[PDB]
């Protein structure tokens, strides 16, 4: 359980696999048993939401490439919310994304380590349980 103050877990600029050509620095928001992603913090067109009902982290720092990881579902499920924050199918239409897994990138091994870590906790934190 992460008793910081607000429901949200953490928010930072994470890099996503550059399927277009260059990694995309989206605004990922770590929530309690959920993760949100937004094109930016300013406007915030929203990209999609990730569900952490019971996802795990394996990590993928690769040989030499800062630090990264992969969050997939062991019970083979959809790691995507039916809607979004404001109950919306989708916000914007950008690069393609996965369904089961989700590759993310952090700034420094630490950051990522905290991300890939918090995540594990988040899911292991449940949606405000008690």
């Amino acid at each position: 359980g992460s008793s910081g103050s607000s429901g949200i877990v953490m928010a930072d600029w994470l890099k996503i696999r550059g399927t277009l050509k260059s990694w995309t620095k989206l605004w990922c928001v770590l929530k309690p048993g959920v993760l949100l992603i937004y094109k930016t913090q300013k406007n915030g067109q929203w990209v999609g939401t990730v569900l952490l009902n019971a996802c795990e982290i394996i990590e993928r720092p690769s040989k030499k490439d800062g630090f990264c990881f992969k969050l997939f579902h062991p019970l083979e499920q959809s790691i995507w919310a039916v809607k979004g924050p404001k109950g919306e199918a989708v916000g914007s239409i950008t690069q393609p994304l996965p369904s089961s897994y989700l590759i993310i990138r952090a700034t420094s091994e630490s950051d990522g380590r905290c991300w890939m870590d918090a995540l594990e906790l988040a899911l292991k934190s449940g949606p405000s349980s008690g």
